[PDB]
């Protein structure tokens, strides 16, 4: 039955939120998965490690404002098995960035499509919501991925391990 | 002839626009007549008096700012009669939380009719100035007065006197 | 069923305070229509704008006031209709201070037989409520409008745009 | 091969605390869906969902520390799927703690099982690690709900709508 | 070749950035050149050529977070000549007005045109970044250079040089 | 003819200066260039991309106070188009350091001329003018951007991607 509160809430767009709680639970995991990699004694870079915990929150936090904006416009909250990440050995930071440089744009591909299908069934509130809290978000994500990845490159990664020392103590270190 | 500043800015959604002053103003009416209703010694309910009060001069604030946003385009105001509200008692805490909520829900919809138009116009500034300052603030309105609903129901309201008045203390007092 | 702390409250006293409401209220709605008039890109008397916006929250707050009174005495708020105000183009400055002045005396003439009324029903408590809180207000609303219409008739308006700007500057912008 | 650090580390010990880290990440995925759930417009108990939502994200620390541990002692992190929780719709407020008193107690089990293992397996840092950071954790945890739970029950819980919704004001309203 | 962040941003946003950039640099000499205009001995109306300095590091302000967007997205800036001001004289502080106004809304309506092309290539992302830091802008730069046209025209400007002059004392400067 | 102001100023000079102001503005406007250059995902440099948008607001001031300066002296402001830099793309922090060294060498060749110009036509407030704003500035910049190139060359650069990385860190972050 439906919610006092649905108004103009099409039961596509309430899927589709399940689907990106769902994405965002799955990307955090991803980074919880690659912060503990950088934190083994055999890889022990630090700010890698501090870096991607940081990435692991906020993610928690873009899936938990998903899940208050369902219950805001009446839909209803059906979570799903949070997928384990795609491996246990993320190899190298150089390698790190890239996967998650990857997951960002694969969030993002999704959160585009919510937001056509906002603006296809003329629910202007969701499709702003996405604008304000997702979409710079992810470009913001994704341009700083892709410069990290550039500089590891140019440093020599992941073959110097100087260089992912260095990087890690002057990009990453603050 | 036309305002100097006039530029994209429809002939329809210069009217559309003064329809929802005045529906602005009017939702400021109906919240004041509800204030003022918890205000009678027979009532006697000064948490429910302050909160539909202060719903009165947010509604008034709405009002004023489409004012603005129609002078900023270079339409022109043009105020209608005022109509009074369609009670002059409201019966309890719950009835008055109800018809707040179908008026809220009026509201929204106006206003969900009012982007429509302005993107069927090709008015991006029209239509990102109604998802910035209204879309929001009426799904968040819409969201706390339907659980003001739920509780004062949860509570026993109406016929609980009891309730009412508890509801009035715990969640409309601080 | 008469309210338990009614006491020495006429009945045409209660109905002439629901008229004075009313007109209050209606006395805020030309405040309003008369500041955003300046407000439009082929006025724009910012503080012209302003000083109207001021005296319609002021006269929104007498009529708050009013209602409080009735509901103190016992007696029932009813709400009427707010007329729309007579003009939507206020045309100069002089003009709008000059129809300001005609509605406050115009208020001021109601609120005398408001209390001619008062006091004709020996009702001092309701007398003394509109001499302390209105009459005095009024005195002074029509004195400061006089003295603007004055200064702006003898500086040239509304012919003088020179005269209309520099008032504008000098005296109703601190 | 073996980690350079690892020293009187059990493999079995390894493999239980990664199945351990599991089990908190499911306990916080539990207490995230008790959270929204009372963020419903329906069931609308805002205490409730702080309190459940503070759960979730003390689970979250709890699995990070224990990842933390693992790589400490040299151990390999392998992280599973994150089963999603038994229901979608908690019911009430004393059916959420009823049921998060059970998820606890089930935690605390495998905790104390944990211990045991590292008691066996003569590893004494590992069994002072349990003792400090996660045995008295969980019998407060537990008695707290037990608390709160014996609390519901007697205010009338989970028929006396009004039980929850004071409950939730007077203790988990700080 | 393909930028490693470039995503859902067509070739023909990234062409019209591009030509956006130019016409903000060109906006912003044109400022420039207004504004020592009016440092000029025979024309000496600092608060004027202050107000134009202002708008000319604006548009400055404008053109770089645009470099900025382009690279963001995956774009490539292409810098273009930028084209002198129409004028080396501008006649008046009512000329320069009118001029500024115009200027404005050929702005404005190219920066529609980009918001619209940004829409027919289902970009949000862009489509809200020029919502949210140009749209309204513009329509507050082309109200306020109404406004100042308008009063300029009352005070006799521009046969009367005390209307620019005082004009430029009371209200260009604070 | 001739403005009130003007003493001992030829009109050579007069030309020479509006010839420095469009030289300046054209420095400007390279820096900018290269500034975002250094901002694309795939040079990702930030320093470097800091250094050259504070060369670039510098060159912007002063061209701002050689117009001052015209107009001080009673000359007359003519602009001219600011041409495109002869670069969109500048290869490294090296070749960068060295076009930018290149084009200040440039710049001061300019300035020398237009001080010899000042001192043939007698005037001593020109020179001074050029002495003690612009010549020891020049003078400095060439030796900065000299030793800049100097140690990006030890370094390594352009080759190193190591070594442009470690000076953007080190020399260019304070
Ligand atoms: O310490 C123990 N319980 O407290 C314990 C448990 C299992 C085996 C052994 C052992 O091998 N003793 O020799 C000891
Ligand atoms: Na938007
Ligand atoms: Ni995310
Ligand atoms: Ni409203
Ligand atoms: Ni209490
Ligand atoms: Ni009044
Ligand atoms: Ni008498
Ligand atoms: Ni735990
Ligand atoms: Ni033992
Ligand atoms: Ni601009
Ligand atoms: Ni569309
Ligand atoms: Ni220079
Ligand atoms: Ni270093």
């Amino acid at each position: 039955s439906t919610s006092q509160v649905r108004q103009n809430y099409h039961q596509d767009s309430e899927a589709a939120i399940n689907r990106q709680i769902n994405l965002e639970l799955y990307a955090s995991y991803v980074y919880l998965s690659m912060s503990y990699y950088f934190d083994r004694d055999d890889v022990a870079l630090k700010n890698f490690a501090k870096y991607f915990l940081h990435q692991s929150h906020e993610e928690r936090e873009h899936a938990e404002k998903l899940m208050k904006l369902q219950n805001q416009r009446g839909g209803r909250i059906f979570l799903q098995d949070i997928q384990k990440p795609d491996e246990d050995d993320w190899e190298s930071g150089l390698n790190a960035m890239e996967a998650a440089l990857h997951l960002e744009k694969n969030v993002n591909q999704s959160l585009l499509e919510l937001h056509k299908l906002a603006h296809d069934k003329n629910d202007p509130h969701l499709a702003d919501f996405i604008e304000t809290h997702y979409l710079n978000e992810q470009v913001k994500a994704i341009k700083e991925l892709g410069d990290h990845v550039t500089n590891l490159r140019k440093m020599g990664a992941p073959e110097s391990g100087l260089a992912e020392y260095l990087f890690d103590k002057h990009t990453l270190g603050d």
